[PDB]
């Protein structure tokens, strides 16, 4: 029993982290097979970030201008390419610690683990979700750029995020491993505002099922509702619309608990309209939305890797 | 910026996890040098747990009765010993992945990372604190026993916890790596109730400093207080007494923020007496108490390993 914000074990990813230094900038890179991936703004000075022309700044860069360090050993860079907003640095040597891996682009609401690193060295691991406005609420200091987000199914690491920017409001933006930003953000130090940070409804419902599974039951009301009626309430509270796809995803948790999805929806509606009255659910006084239905099943079943 | 519940990177510990099976029971063990550590109730049947005599049950156990599995390879057990509530299984082979390590017994209020495992395989990592009643609020299913808690300073893993029991209230109890339980708990399936789960005052204060560092400032009031006056309020709200030792520990965070420790104490007192009024601090609607002052400095400085 018990329910925690749980990250994936990070060992497979720790073996992939290197330091990348170009000119004055040092950040993190991801070493898989014979390629190091890192944010392309490694090539920028501080003043370049206000209005960078990356293709122009890249003319001034040769293979030997990128210093790539794995522990205390230097990798030999034998080619480089800019793909969207990431640099790919081809190196002499394949990472002997390369796990089975894939690059995936995730959907808003999906969760992943972040291995925060500085100077190529792992500092900590935590769990994130891609927000509906395509930011993430991370923990990233200067030097953390190039840290990655990932999921593991088995022996296979699915990389989905690389850290690039902190917005002025202290939330974070970055790319998939093909270099495409999530959302409309860019790697420039300019005015960029996030958009409404709406709540991931299907995840809240998943977490309410997790609460019931762990014995937290006080919020289970005597009502049901409909998708349309619930969604009228969801709109008011800046919750994401609940779709039939979401109901389908919640099916196994409904089966495990005997609580129909729409019954849980009506309990959630009562929590939104009346608050928690100073009570807690699974140790929180807020409705938590960074567990997916898959996360709950995984944690509640003991799925291993 | 940003502040997350952050676990240590788990790779060094993942390489230490094995499966231990004795008779009918399978759980996790920790393989360091040529010794595997695991909970001694691996030798019990389900009915033994109601009233086990471990020394008597151990007479029936030889080296070859303990099956120790690292991945798909079997370790050869060449000796075994019961030390308090852990079994030490001497094996043929030193773990080639043994990190620099130490065994430490932590104090209530101190935090650590747990690598939850099943059948010797790592399933996830999260951050815990040793509660003042010497339970931990974990996420542990059947089969998770033998999972360990740890801190890392550098290349050195300090193991402080091994998981043994779930109480009827769904909280958790276990031992240090010398086999001594934290608190008065025992490895028997009997009535054991926890004690008051008081709030770790010095950690709440640390987390309030983290909030200020990250721009969450609304709770900073116009008052100060004294240790004695604050503690009168702490008693009322089931908070641990704040000592001068605690004030000393908070010194660096006071210096970083320019906010005197007793000023923060008075802000905390106002939060306890008046609530948060539906506001949040660092994304929580509760006063979070599982970050130590050291944790905050570490996360807020980018300390790596
Ligand atoms: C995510 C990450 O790691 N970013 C990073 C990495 C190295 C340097 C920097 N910059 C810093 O300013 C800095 C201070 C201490 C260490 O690093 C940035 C940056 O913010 N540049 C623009 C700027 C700075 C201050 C005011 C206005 C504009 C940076 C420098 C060089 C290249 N890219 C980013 C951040
Ligand atoms: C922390 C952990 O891993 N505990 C663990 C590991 C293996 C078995 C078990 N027991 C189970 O009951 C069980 C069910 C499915 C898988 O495991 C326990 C146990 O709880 N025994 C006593 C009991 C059970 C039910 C009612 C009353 C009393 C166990 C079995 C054998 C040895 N130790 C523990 C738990």
């Amino acid at each position: 029993s018990g329910f925690r914000k749980m990250a994936f074990p990070s060992g497979k990813v720790e073996g992939c982290m290197v330091q990348v230094t170009c000119g004055t900038t040092t950040l993190n890179g991801l070493w898989l097979d014979d390629v190091v991936y890192c944010p392309r703004h490694v090539i920028c000075t501080s003043e370049d970030m206000l209005n960078p022309n990356y293709e122009d700044l890249l003319i001034r860069k040769s293979n030997h201008n990128f210093l790539v360090q794995a522990g205390n050993v230097q990798l030999r860079v034998i080619g480089h390419s800019m793909q969207n907003c990431v640099l790919k640095l081809k190196v002499d040597t394949a990472n002997p610690k390369t796990p089975k891996y894939k690059f995936v682009r995730i959907q808003p609401g999906q969760t992943f683990s972040v291995l925060a690193c500085y100077n190529g060295s792992p500092s900590g691991v935590y769990q994130c979700a891609m927000r509906p406005n395509f930011t993430i609420k991370g923990s990233f200091l200067n030097g953390s750029c190039g840290s990655v987000g990932f999921n593991i199914d088995y022996d296979c690491v699915s990389f989905c995020y690389m850290h690039h920017m902190e917005l002025p409001t202290g939330v974070h933006a970055g790319t998939d491993l093909e270099g495409n930003f999530y959302g409309p953000f860019v790697d420039r130090q300019t005015a960029q505002a996030a958009g409404t940070d709406t709540t991931i409804t299907v995840n809240v419902l998943a977490w309410l099922y997790a609460a019931v599974i762990n014995g937290d039951r006080w919020f289970l009301n005597r009502f049901t509702t409909t998708l349309n009626d619930f969604n009228l309430v969801a709109m008011k509270y800046n919750y994401e619309p609940l779709t039939q796809d979401h109901v389908d995803i919640l099916g196994p948790l409904s089966a495990q608990t005997g609580i129909a999805v729409l019954d849980m929806c009506a309990s959630l509606k009562e929590l939104l309209q009346n608050g928690m009255n100073g009570r807690t659910i699974l140790g929180s006084a807020l409705l938590e939305d960074e567990f997916t239905p898959f996360d709950v099943v995984r944690q509640c079943s003991g799925v291993t890797f």
